[PDB]
This record gives structure tokens, C-alpha cells and sequence, in this order.
């Protein structure tokens, strides 16, 4: 599909369902940082500091979490969940941010957060594009 100008996330979350032990924070400021830079480069910035950036575990920690970031942040844009490999975390963040809440959600692995590349932070962009294109 077409890529889409104008767009520009100014209040976005990151909700980490990674054991912090594996994607520490370091790891998260770090692909925060190089999100920043390629979307900026891209036309579509995303400012490199969410208003909320914290570790959960279990399916059953989503809903509560996006209930206090839906009530906590006004014009929150995005939430970018980073999940440890094939896990029904998906299904319910999905469940939760699409036919419950009504907020737009872009999962990515932890094994390209812990490890970005030029491409994935690519897929990324284009996927979060499509999502508030
Ligand atoms: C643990 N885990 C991680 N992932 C994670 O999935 C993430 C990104 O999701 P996302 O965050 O980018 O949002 P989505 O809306 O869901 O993708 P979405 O935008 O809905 O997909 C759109 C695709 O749907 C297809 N589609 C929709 N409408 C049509 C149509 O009319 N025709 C055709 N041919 N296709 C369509 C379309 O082609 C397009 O390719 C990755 O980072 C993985 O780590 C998991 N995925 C699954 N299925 N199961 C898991 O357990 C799992």
C-alpha cells in the first residue's frame, strides 16, 4: 500500500512482555532511539520518549494495563508491545487494543529489539504507517 505523510506520534507507550532479564532497558532505549531516527527519516517521526514504558507478564496483565493507559494518557497514538516469541499475550493485546478498547497496537519480537536492523526497524515503520495512515 502507499506510504502516508503527515503522520507524526507524539504520545505513544511501550509495554514490554519480555522478561526484563532478556530485554533489559537498555535494550529499550536503545531501539527506541534508532525507531526514532529512521521514522524521522521516513517523514513519519515518532518522538523518542513514551509517555510510559514498563514490563508486565501474562495474557491476563493486558487488559488492566491498557485500561490504565487509556485512562491515564490523552491522545495516546500507539502502544508498541514487544513479546518473547509465540505467545497468547498477541491474541489478547489484540483482543484488548482492536475490539475492546479501541486502541491502536503494533507488536514486534524481542529478538529485534534486542538486536535492531535497518530492515525490521523498516518492516516496523511501514507496519505503524498502515496502522494511523
Ligand atoms: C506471539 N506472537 C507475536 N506475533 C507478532 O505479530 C506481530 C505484528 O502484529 P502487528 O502488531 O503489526 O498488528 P496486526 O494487526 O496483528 O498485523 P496486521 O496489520 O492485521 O496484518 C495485516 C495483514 O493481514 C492481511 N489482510 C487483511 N485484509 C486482507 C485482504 O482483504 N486480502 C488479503 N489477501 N489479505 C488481507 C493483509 O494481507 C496483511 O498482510 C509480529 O511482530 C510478530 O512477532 C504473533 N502473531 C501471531 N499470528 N500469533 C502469535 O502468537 C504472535
Amino acid at each position: 500500500k502507499q506510504f502516508h505523510t503527515g503522520i507524526e506520534i507524539k504520545v505513544w507507550a511501550i509495554a514490554c512482555f519480555a522478561p526484563q532479564r532478556q530485554c533489559t532497558e537498555v535494550h529499550l532505549k536503545s531501539f527506541t532511539e534508532q525507531l526514532r531516527k529512521i521514522s524521522r527519516d521516513a517523514g513519519m517521526p515518532i518522538q523518542g520518549q513514551p509517555c510510559f514504558c514498563k514490563y508486565a507478564q501474562g495474557a491476563d496483565s493486558v487488559e488492566p494495563m491498557f485500561r490504565h493507559l487509556k485512562n491515564t494518557y490523552a491522545g495516546l497514538q500507539l502502544v508498541v508491545v514487544i513479546l518473547p516469541g509465540k505467545t497468547p499475550v498477541y491474541a489478547e493485546v489484540k483482543r484488548v487494543g482492536d475490539t475492546v478498547l479501541g486502541m491502536a497496537t503494533q507488536c514486534v519480537q524481542m529478538k529485534n529489539v534486542q538486536r535492531t536492523t535497518p530492515q525490521t526497524l523498516s518492516n516496523l515503520c511501514l507496519k505503524i504507517n498502515v496502522k494511523l495512515g
